[PDB]
């Protein structure tokens, strides 16, 4: 009944897989015409992998839903509960009553139950069963109109045998949603749920790092029961009135938020940074010249291709500490609307490299950023290899830039400098006054600043103080804030007074304002830029 | 069936080498017994085609079947082990009766690692009765039954040792990635049912697809095809739409950029196509490696008559950037041996063994070890130890040569410089003004330089600039043209003015141009070419 109705507008969190695997079964399944005669092939093995919860079960039925095609569910465990004999006897019925009513989807629930790692099957039957799953995958004509999706966590769980040129050749990943993505599903999952007049969801979106489409709609069934809680509570069968009367407020959404475990904080996160030049300033010479090496390629390939000379993917940030490498790649990476990907020193040293550098490749305009570089160059040894294999086989065509952010540039192996892999060096100063001055008006862009702090005599009173120097200040500067609205309140209460952040609390945060930065090391670095 | 049995060897493509290799070793012995017989040839028994997913080798014993009129019986891996314990045997066994019974036949088992694989990966003991089974029945094939048993799998190793005894798998073959001529084919192969446009110039397209095989590019056509039909339907099904259709050369483009080959990562044993000219090169270098590779192959009756066996070791040292790869790619091209090239950093990643196996596969063959310093010196030491006993074992009858590169030559163990291992040492130096003439119009052949621009001067101009310099001046000299050309572009729009690369653009390309060795460095070598 239901199920027979689930279509696109019933997923959310995945929007360009969903436009791919349309395109790619959709199309030939409902006009195989124009297909047969170009001579486009259509896939016969699609694998759909990433993290769980993502609500990648319900795309072949979608599919399916959508194209007028027959469906077929085939659940590993299932299949697996089953005897000896009818585990085979079930696989052979599902690929026959699915090629009988052809067009039709078959769909493999947890390939990795039925087909694991030949290693990890120690008796004769599950071989006996990857095997009959084999030869029916082989058996299928290209003229049967039968398309075999299957669903897994990762796709080294399955067996080599299954990723062949002729079983499943497509591989796509559905991986944890961004802010659009998470504020569909919560679109989706709130339909039945009558909200309150203040609920603004986009907020709850930008706000659920790391959530998937599990961990929202259980987000929301926290926020209705904390809703539940407080008004049968304080209004404790429960009339009709009450029933009526709920609706979830924004501070139900709120304290769920706050008390949710997500369970995919610590997978990658491949996104289009929201950091603009505004937010970091940045001298002009460097703008340039991350621009020249990582917008032209990206925007004006032809430009490249009719001078005939391929350009570099190599950049190396070097200078003090806390002066916002990190923005800078987040910032260059969204002028060209490429994807980031970052990734820290001590995560590598916990293979792995090869799964990094595949995940940029797919994202075809990506900035991999490497951070703490020193940690890796000069465990280590097996990591610095790895990585200088994996950047001599990057295609220098192929729109994947690599840039490493390093605080002590002396130390890198100079392996890693070398041409081809990453040869331009770019140093990054302590800001100057304009720089310090946009560091600033961002830190405080979204706390109440009063109208006589100005923001410029601030910038001229601080002077090689790095970005994270001035975050301290401000942050100091809110603490005295806070405090002295507790202490008023506190009297009051014996007996707003602080509305915003006052002068005297930053020249009282400004007291104890410490460079981290000695002339001795700008001078180091100066030193290491001369020697370039 | 119609379609299988009437595929032939102009149907297979990528490799054409071996295919002649398994015309003379089958189809001959299969259609004139009664001259091999009267000679005294033993016809094999055993043929093992072993290479990368997707080459093609599957369609070979079929087409070898099919050319020389003899029956075919295929045998799957998966479908054999498949079954119940029993019916496994006697389906191998009434296999080997059919061949036996209508001869001359041919026996193909694909997947033979499914059927027979390392004695440590089994467990079960239905799965070692299989492959006593196929031993026994391999071993029971009379000399006069005209009955060739093939077989493919991915590696060679993954077989039990057994079966590539005497007797039953004697003969391997490889057909590994296909060179750009293989490539051509098959992109002709694909695209006999897809109507191709006038601009459509596949070898270009075979030349830029670097680690494809057979199924690549076959994707490659399909993806080509799509987004044609993408473009043509997305504003548009009407009949005239559907005979309007042809893949162009952008859409080929579009898809070789957008492709991920699955094959990257395989070592490459092809003739370079790197000659002289493009390295400059000194008389002396030129003269030394010609009577050291190139008098052994072109005259060795010379050296019979003369009686001393040549010696095949070569360590090249001289400043980074001097161009030592492209001196073995040169040398091996005027001789037209093939080229393998190892990096240090891929070796400290059994394997050493494969590759001087590899090496001696080709018989004339130049192998290349670049960054030999990071292996000896004075992990680490299982690698120099495997390669000095390799090197030891190769007889200097054999056309394989060895040469190493190293920046650093006082740093490599004396080992592998003794006398029969790598006894030729060569200075590469820093390019003299012709050889800088060279470099900078090899550079620059791909670009469009102004007539004005004149190579002699920049040469003059250039001296002590390593290879490396003299190409990081043609990139800045490029990309001062692509920004002058954007600019030009943004300013046309506000309201082709660069259509080659000027003068002024290398003028201040070399402003910031800067040597890479200093004169210490080269003092060094010197020392170190004088102390030899």
């Amino acid at each position: 009944e239901k199920l027979n109705e689930i279509g696109y507008d019933d997923i959310g969190g995945c929007r360009k897989q969903l436009a791919q695997i349309k395109e790619m079964v959709e199309l030939p399944l409902r006009h195989p015409q124009l297909f047969k005669a170009i001579g486009v092939k259509p896939p016969r093995g699609i694998l759909l992998y990433g993290p769980p919860g993502t609500g990648k079960t319900l795309v072949a039925r979608a599919v399916a839903n959508e194209s007028g095609s027959f469906f077929f569910l085939i659940n590993g465990p299932e299949i697996m509960s089953k005897l000896a004999g009818e585990s085979e006897s079930n696989l052979r019925k599902a690929f026959e009553e699915a090629e009988k009513n052809a067009p039709a989807i078959i769909f493999i629930d947890e390939l990795d139950a039925i087909a694991p790692k030949r290693e990890k099957t120690h008796g004769e039957v599950e071989r006996r069963i990857v095997s009959q799953l084999l030869t029916l995958m082989d058996g299928l004509k290209q003229r049967s109109h039968v398309i075999v999706m299957a669903a897994t966590n990762r796709p080294n769980s399955v067996d080599p045998a299954l990723r062949r040129f002729g079983r499943f050749d497509r591989e796509i990943e559905i991986g944890i949603p961004d802010s659009i993505g998470r504020l569909e599903i919560l679109r989706i999952h709130t339909r039945n749920i009558r909200l309150a007049e203040d609920v603004e969801l986009e907020k709850i979106a930008n706000e659920a790092h790391g959530h998937v489409g599990a961990d929202l709609a259980s987000l929301c069934s926290e926020a209705a029961l904390q809703q539940i809680r407080n008004k049968m509570n304080l209004i404790d069968t429960i009339d009709a009135e009450v029933l009526n009367s709920l609706a979830v407020t924004m501070d139900d959404f709120r304290w769920a938020l706050g008390k949710s475990n997500p369970s995919a904080l610590r997978e990658t996160t491949v996104e289009v940074p929201n950091v603009t030049w505004d937010d970091i300033g940045g001298l002009e010479n460097v703008k340039r010249e991350l621009q020249e090496l990582v917008q032209y390629p990206v925007e004006h390939p032809d430009k490249f291709l009719k001078f005939g000379m391929t350009p570099s993917k190599g950049v190396l940030f070097y200078g003090p500490p806390g002066c916002g490498k990190t923005l800078l790649a987040k910032a260059i990476a969204n002028e060209c609307q490429a994807n980031f990907i970052s990734i820290k020193g001590p995560e590598l040293l916990t293979a792995n490299v090869r799964d990094i550098f595949d995940k940029a490749r797919q994202a075809a305009p990506c900035v991999l950023f490497f951070d703490e570089l020193d940690s890796i160059a000069k465990a280590a040894d097996r990591v610095i290899n790895q990585l200088l294999t994996e950047m001599d086989g990057m295609s220098a065509k192929k729109n994947v830039f690599i840039i490493g952010a390093t605080n002590r540039p002396d130390i890198i192996d100079g392996a890693i400098l070398r041409p081809g892999r990453l040869d331009q060096l770019i140093y990054i100063p302590l800001p100057d006054e304009a720089s310090r001055v946009n560091i600033l008006k961002a830190n405080l862009r979204k706390s109440p600043i009063a109208r006589d702090v100005d923001i410029n005599f601030l910038a001229k009173a601080t002077q090689g103080f790095s970005g994270a120097d001035l975050t301290e200040i401000c942050q100091r500067a809110c603490k005295q804030a806070i405090r002295e609205s507790i202490e008023a309140e506190i009297r009051a209460e014996s007996e707003d007074p602080v509305p915003e952040i006052t002068r005297r609390h930053f020249e009282e945060a400004m007291r104890f304002a410490r460079r981290s930065v000695t002339e001795n090391d700008v001078r180091k670095y100066e030193m290491f830029a001369q020697t370039l």
